[PDB]
């Protein structure tokens, strides 16, 4: 069976009327600058000691538990803090790349990098994240953020490399006023990356001096401390759903996130212990109050629960130490899809309760056939507690998850429950918890 394709059908490598017969404007081309000759020749490595699956099998999103040992190191942490994980790129999709710009046969070769002496580029410098002298191999799996979606420049500095008339067409579309749309959809939603490109447009035969100036650093991703050094010394935890996003691979339906993809791997054997370099945020904000008899209120759906495992592990070990003293009230608004596929952490919290460590805790499922839904629905339905801790007792709201909808939709219940409680207008309302996050009080971590 063969694929055909009918008249009507655009896509990355095809456009329509009008685009198809549109006069163009063209950005202008980027000036070359790199030169690029092939030449034959604070971070704690902590390994990972347990990972844990905690979601069932049939939950849309894998939810993982990493635990790292730290004991090895100088490296501390309180719960709330942020740290980041130093990942690589897969090596299947390196070796793709390096294939297509038929530089594979060179990966072992030492990439010495200069800035041409005729380059029309003013203040021309070398990417800093490109380390001078490193292999080939070692700068496209550590260094480069090859799955970045290319701008429209670097598109534009493509089409000087296609030599097919029709390739050559679309690219120019895909960069200029007129085919901004097509970028948008193509491209841009699609999550398209240069490997998917230049497979897309098999003509497109770009010198590697060019990737290296317009290929960005690969970032390292941060996590969140999910765990209290007072709880499991020498050991620090992390958890995160594996994200998976449909691109515009033509093999593959879900591609995973580089991060939480790669970490999946180095886990399978452990679900010779695999390592993993991280370093530590310099500057974290999001914890507990000093004072313990403080009251205070975590809101935290899915995997935003993470910090407040840590503040949980924390408390009990306090409490451990000082039984009698005067510890606040803590309060959890935890949300997920379903009770039966993605209740996150059930057992702890049973356990936390049990012993008095968690004050109370409201649990919406956003999926289960019926009640709130949401944790903003839940916040609603405690107005008064909620209103009374942060009014009148000096309590903390603390609000973390990937979803920035998540943290507006918290904000906006917040801003409800305080003009219905102390019976103010909307507005003074809203100044009420601008003022609580200017004194600290109502702290965020949004990982989106």
């Amino acid at each position: 069976s063969n694929v055909v394709i009918e008249d009507f059908e655009s896509s990355l490598t095809r456009s329509v009327p009008p685009l198809s017969q549109a006069s163009l404007n063209i950005p202008g081309l980027p000036p070359e600058y790199l030169q690029v000759h092939l030449q034959e020749s604070p971070v704690f490595q902590v390994p990972i000691s347990k990972a844990v699956q905690l979601t069932t099998n049939d939950a849309i999103k894998t939810t993982l538990l990493v635990e790292l040992d730290i004991s090895n190191t100088d490296f501390s942490y309180q719960p709330g803090d942020a740290f980041s994980v130093i990942c690589p790129n897969s090596d299947s999709e390196v070796q793709s790349l390096l294939q297509r710009l038929q530089l594979e046969d060179k990966r072992e070769h030492c990439v010495l990098l200069k800035i041409k002496a005729d380059t029309k580029k003013k203040g021309a410098t070398l990417p800093q994240h490109i380390p001078a002298g490193c292999s080939l191999q070692f700068i496209f799996t550590w260094c480069l953020e090859i799955r970045a979606i290319p701008k429209k420049a670097f598109l534009r500095a493509l089409v000087d490399y296609t030599s097919d008339s029709a390739e050559k067409r679309r690219l120019q579309e895909l960069c200029s006023k007129q085919g901004a749309a097509d970028y948008s959809r193509f491209v841009r939603d699609a999550c398209a990356c240069l490997l998917d490109l230049l497979l897309a447009f098999p003509s497109c035969q770009p010198p590697l001096s060019l990737l290296l100036e317009h290929l960005p650093k690969l970032q390292p991703r941060p996590y969140s401390c999910a765990s209290s050094s007072l709880f499991h010394p020498g050991k620090l935890h992390f958890v995160f759903n594996i994200v998976e996003f449909l691109s515009t691979a033509t093999t593959e339906v879900l591609r995973k996130g580089v991060c939480t993809g790669w970490l999946a791997l180095l886990v399978a054997s452990v679900l010779l212990a695999p390592k993993i370099s991280i370093f530590p945020r310099t500057t974290n904000s999001f914890h507990l109050p000093d004072d313990p008899s403080i009251p205070i209120i975590m809101v935290g759906p899915g995997t935003g629960i993470a910090p407040f495992i840590g503040f949980l592990q924390h408390r009990e070990k306090l409490q451990e130490q000082h039984p009698d003293g005067n510890f606040g009230a803590m309060w959890l608004f935890f949300g997920c899809r379903h009770k039966d596929r993605d209740y996150l952490f059930r057992k702890e919290l049973r356990h936390f309760l049990k012993h008095g460590i968690l004050t109370h805790l409201k649990v919406s499922f956003s999926r289960d056939a019926p009640p709130a839904k949401y944790v903003q629905d839940n916040i609603q339905l405690h107005g008064q507690q909620v209103a009374r801790i942060l009014l009148q007792e000096n309590g903390h709201i603390y609000v973390c998850g990937d979803a920035k909808n998540m943290a507006k939709d918290v904000h906006d219940a917040l801003v409800q429950i305080i003009s219905k409680e102390v019976g103010v207008e909307k507005l003074e309302a809203m100044k009420t918890l601008a003022t609580l996050k200017e004194e600290k009080r109502y702290l965020q971590d949004i990982w989106s």
